């Protein structure tokens, strides 16, 4: 709730001489301009000085913390690096199994890129911004032609921009790719300085956002797929897309490992990068690689496919963004255990998903989501559950802890500042009643209002669960999903605004697994 | 009111220097900072020169008191420290049912930890805070195994933080306990100062906040069940819960006493300290204790179960925290007298209950409330009855003395901060008023809910002859109908969703409901 103009006059409070720059102000630290102040929440941070925390910590820092020390060294000096190695079968094995046939040791060297025997795995190390010791490792197994990625430490503390040290401040040009191999390719052959994000196309944590600063042209490359364009789109959002360029998806853009691996030049695919930001009148010219995308991937046109809803899967034909649906039933039914397997089956193929959980105890809510994750009863398994555990926390999921906030203000600043902080791409709030706290009539109208608004100007979707529809909220709603009972019950969808398709299905609930089903 | 800045300007208004700290602000005493008033209720207290009172006290002690002596010194002279015990099947048989097996004497001698012969009871002195004599003796008897509690003086003045001369002023970490033994461990291997609430989990009164102060960061540990979280989280929130942190209760996170006893890594626990406060945001890592706790104690996720209405107890299935409970009926069967058992029965279980009664003449309503407490006529029972009221006088209780709807609700919020109040209860909301009627009901029960939701604690309302509307608002509906025969229907439950309705066979010889 502190807006860009406070934390200037805040600033003008200390007479702090700043710049305004692309998104994090810049002013010299008083604890060249080393201090970052963040446009959104404030989350200070010092080129050299390294201090960070809350504005509300900065406004108390004017007045009058970690380590993340971990076992990491160990397994870094039980490992080889790729270009030092003597060996002739096992580096071929190596290079065939991750796809490095082009790659030669000249970028090896240059991206310190280490190989580990036990596992045989690739080893991207990680470098504090002062030039300290290594900070984390992220490893990379190949198995069948699969990549798996799992780093140290947990992924919602993976915050590396690979190759950080190594751009230099006379940069203005860097390309950002999905992965950490496709960057080595990328760097091999144009020359220019390139970054990788995290987590790859999930989230790009605000904290990362002022090493990026000094850069005045970025050009996306995220991968190969229309989900990753709308990926791109929404984290160009934090930077001020008119200094970001995007590459569009299609058959001749390939991702920077496959381009240089098949020959392609990848200067060529360098060159076409189209803006982010355009007038309110567009031509054609922006929106060839699209329509050409969309007309060779006509099952990407449409949002992501379930796991676990094969029958569901048939009748709103995906999950795509901005779009918001409104999800009713009578009560006793479980229907906010039903959600709970919709938003979990799709968060675990990259979906950050926010549980706005009301007047459901969310810590009860934790266990009926854990138990699907386990797809069985936890009850009886408590001896093997210290291993789903740290399953459950790499999945991007967040809950809203509202005490006694209940005003629809409140309730939506956090959900903007959700989206801000850790990419929230998917909202679900339990109760509407709850956020209230013809009057009624008019109050339901207001709210369901409200988030339509929120819906398509944030681009996040939203799957609201109504507790007793409303023949006002049909209008404004893209799509209704109705669970009705005759444990068996049926889902009916009355509205597709994407593709008018309607239709009802029988549901199979079993409660020893908390999972439905249908035979 | 207070309002804290008000406090401020007061204080500007002798212009006193003052720094505004965790809770209680602290400034130059004027009667190095030592005059320290808290953030509400001002409740005075210099660490020098040792003077208490209320806020309109200072207010006088600006413009122009106890002893506490008790024969507790002949008690403490008749006892023996266990360090100091030549005896050899006498200490084995007390460590055994106390379970000192791993304790050494090197920390006995730092508590001061002294033992007595005629009732084998552990000794665990309180000094005062100016390093003057003895303040108190708490005593712990094990009977079977069981630890009975019993202090000098009456549990409702026992204010003493075991070790606080202990710990010094050089120290930024420490780690509280709801007994006295655990907190011995924990020092043991640690290392780290250590504290003891005065009667455990029950209640902090605000008077041992200013010593708690200058400590940085603090780390609740106050038992094994989800009863013990819960406490902590109220008990935080008086300090605010930016500086404190908590240890969820689990199977492989024991009380400190046991913790040791067993041979787990009480340091290692130390450091999983997930901090109570946390942004409008969360993700699972600060809630895996919780579903796991949850999940391994099915039974601890509902409230305490009540030891007089087993009836009641299949179908409410807990007294939690935070919900809101409206009871009603038809007048005459003394629904009045009802509710009187059924809080004594929670009350005496470790449950600080405030009682609101309004136009009854609460006075009467003690007399209703000790009978139900002897289970059976105390007129009869006259001249065994000042034993009663030393029994009586150790729950936690607190009675309203009377009329707006914002000066009572003051006073509540007031009462949940002074005492720790987990439970309020008012007999007539028809006297707190002093289709208007219809709005007017409406509008206090909206309040209701929320100081309910806000503060977590637990209201039992009472409606004098129902309201559609109250059903949305409230949680928990209790029905007592009459066909002394009774029988109560319940429709509402947020908890489980679980209705139903039981016969009530009423006896005016001992005050008690029963059902055969």
């Amino acid at each position: 709730p502190v807006t860009a103009t406070e934390i200037r006059q805040y600033l003008r409070g200390h007479g702090i001489p700043f710049q305004d720059g692309h998104s994090c102000l810049r002013a010299l630290s008083p604890f060249s301009f080393s201090l970052f102040i963040d446009k959104t929440t404030g989350h200070f941070l010092c080129m050299t000085s390294l201090a960070e925390g809350s504005w509300e910590d900065f406004q108390a820092s004017v007045e009058g913390e970690f380590e993340d020390s971990e076992e990491v060294r160990r397994i870094w000096n039980r490992a080889i690096p790729l270009w030092e190695l003597p060996d002739q079968e096992e580096v071929q094995l190596a290079d065939t199994m991750f796809g490095l046939t082009k790659v030669t040791d000249d970028t090896l060297k240059r991206f310190s890129v280490r190989y580990l025997r036990p596992a045989r795995s690739l080893v991207f190390p990680w470098f504090s911004p002062g030039g300290s010791g290594l900070r984390g490792l992220k490893l990379l197994e190949a198995k069948c032609v699969s990549y798996e990625e799992t780093t140290i430490p947990r992924p919602s503390a993976y915050h590396n921009l690979f190759g950080l040290p190594l751009i230099s401040r006379r940069d203005a040009e860097v390309v950002l790719t999905s992965r950490e191999l496709d960057s080595l390719a990328l760097n091999q052959s144009t020359g220019l300085p390139t970054l990788t994000l995290p987590r790859g196309t999930t989230c790009l944590p605000p904290a990362l956002l002022p090493y990026l600063e000094q850069f005045r042209r970025i050009v996306f490359w995220l991968g190969d797929d229309l989900r990753s364009l709308e990926a791109a789109k929404l984290f160009a959002r934090k930077l001020n897309p008119k200094r970001c360029f995007l590459v569009r998806p299609g058959d001749q853009q390939p991702r920077p490992l496959e381009a240089l691996n098949g020959g392609f030049n990848l200067s060529r695919i360098l060159r076409t990068a189209l803006p982010a930001w355009h007038k309110s009148i567009v031509s054609f010219r922006q929106l060839r690689e699209e329509v050409l995308g969309e007309l060779s991937n006509v099952e990407q046109a449409a949002g992501l496919r379930w796991s676990r809803f094969p029958d569901l899967n048939r009748i709103l034909k995906g999950h795509r963004k901005g779009e918001l649906t409104v999800f009713t039933g009578p009560t006793g039914s479980g229907k906010t255990t039903f959600i709970s397997e919709y938003a979990l089956d799709l968060c675990s193929q990259g979906v950050n998903t926010l549980w706005g959980s009301f007047e459901i105890s969310n810590v009860r809510l934790a266990r009926v989501m854990l138990t699907q994750f386990a797809e069985g009863r936890l009850e009886d398994q408590l001896d093997k559950y210290d291993h789903w555990a740290d399953r459950f926390e790499d999945l991007p999921l967040y809950f809203m802890t509202f005490h006694g906030q209940q005003s629809i203000r409140t309730v939506i600043d956090t959900m903007q500042h959700a989206v801000y902080v850790y990419d929230i791409c998917h909202v679900i709030i339990d109760n509407l009643q709850f956020m209230m706290g013809t009057d009624r009539i008019a109050a339901q109208d207001y709210i369901i209002g409200v988030f339509r608004k929120f819906a398509t100007d944030n681009n996040c979707h939203v799957t609201l669960v109504i507790h007793p529809g409303s023949a006002k909220a049909s209008q404004e709603a893209d799509n209704v999903l109705i669970l009705q009972d005759r444990g068996k019950r049926y889902l009916q969808v009355s509205k597709n605004r994407f593709d008018g398709d309607v239709g009802v299905f029988p549901l199979e609930f079993n409660k020893n697994s908390l999972t439905f089903s249908i035979p």
